[PDB]
């Protein structure tokens, strides 16, 4: 393939952080989240494929 | 009837109030609470209910 932005990209709305920690008895819990959204090719002339290696 | 605070009342001690939310995993929760008493009948001769109307 080509790499450009315009012809492929992967998309990061929120970064990776962490909410404040939750108390259990004498303990914590330290929860994390993200989003994301996979790949996706705005134009599929630009990328080849080859199977069976 | 014949209104009058000597005759028939309600107490509300406590008004309508919320508690800080509570976390928890991803979401929370947020409690209310509230106080009363119901209509308390002191002399109940002046009342008079006409039922079948």
């Amino acid at each position: 393939y080509e790499k450009n932005p315009m012809n492929m990209s992967i998309e990061i709305p929120e970064a990776f952080n962490m909410l404040p920690a939750q108390p259990k008895d004498l303990h914590f819990k330290v929860p994390c989240t993200s989003k994301c959204t996979g790949l996706t090719i705005y134009r599929p002339m630009t990328i080849v494929l080859i199977t069976g290696v």
